[PDB]
């Protein structure tokens, strides 16, 4: 997250770190056994880390649970990032508490202008690299679809939305991929892509979660 703020420990209780020896992506806990992330975050050997603040220090609220199965969306296209969503099942159920908590799925799509919370452990710089050890947060609005298309001609599908600031300075970034965009207590987006980070006229692009609720629910019900 570039241009954000330190969330505070365990203030974002649905945020997870996906770990394969190191943090590589975020995710969102949607029930005691299932995480949503980005399909471009797929790999084997994932350990889900819940209740994290400093990802480099054991602070006492963590739960580390290996993935038993990864399900990338049936129509994911890694060239376009269309349908950039995956589900990860935990080998054992998380113990849910004030610091480790699911986030509800949307019942309708969010509108441009809605305010949301975006969070992650990714790069905090637009030029060069600095990875924070504690979770960072950004409050940002959903942008109109016409502004999103205008920013990224030929690239924005009906499964994507833009959020952030066209003036630059505040955005998600590399290492935030797969993490949440939460609006009014509902998971509306997944950190997906963007041209650099925090650049003028190049807002963040997010997977539009409300298009996937039926797929998520049916997948959980049978897996
Ligand atoms: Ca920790």
């Amino acid at each position: 997250i570039v241009g954000g703020y330190t969330c505070g420990a365990n203030t974002v209780p649905y945020q997870v770190s996906l770990n394969s020896g190191y943090h590589f992506c975020g995710g969102s806990l949607i029930n005691s056994q299932w995480v949503v992330s980005a399909a471009h975050c797929y790999k084997s050997g994932i350990q889900v880390r819940l209740g994290e603040d400093n990802i480099n220090v054991v602070e006492g609220n963590e739960q580390f649970i290996s993935a038993s199965k990864s399900i990338v969306h049936p129509s994911y296209n890694s060239n376009t990032l269309n349908n950039d969503i995956m589900l990860i099942k935990l080998k054992s159920a998380a113990s849910l508490n004030s610091r480790v908590a699911s986030i509800s799925l949307p019942t309708s799509c969010a509108s441009a202008g809605t305010q949301c919370l975006i969070s992650g452990w990714g790069n905090t710089k637009s030029s060069g690299t600095s990875y924070p050890d504690v979770l960072k947060c950004l409050k940002a609005p959903i942008l109109s679809d016409s502004s999103c298309k205008s920013a990224y001609p030929g690239q924005i599908t009906s499964n994507m939305f833009c959020a952030g600031y066209l003036e630059g300075g505040k955005d998600s970034c590399q290492g935030d991929s797969g993490g949440p965009v939460v609006c009014s207590g509902k998971l509306q987006g997944i950190v997906s892509w963007g041209s650099g980070c925090a650049q003028k006229n190049k807002p963040g692009v997010y997977t539009k979660v409300c298009n996937y609720v039926s797929w998520i629910k049916q997948t959980i019900a049978s897996n």
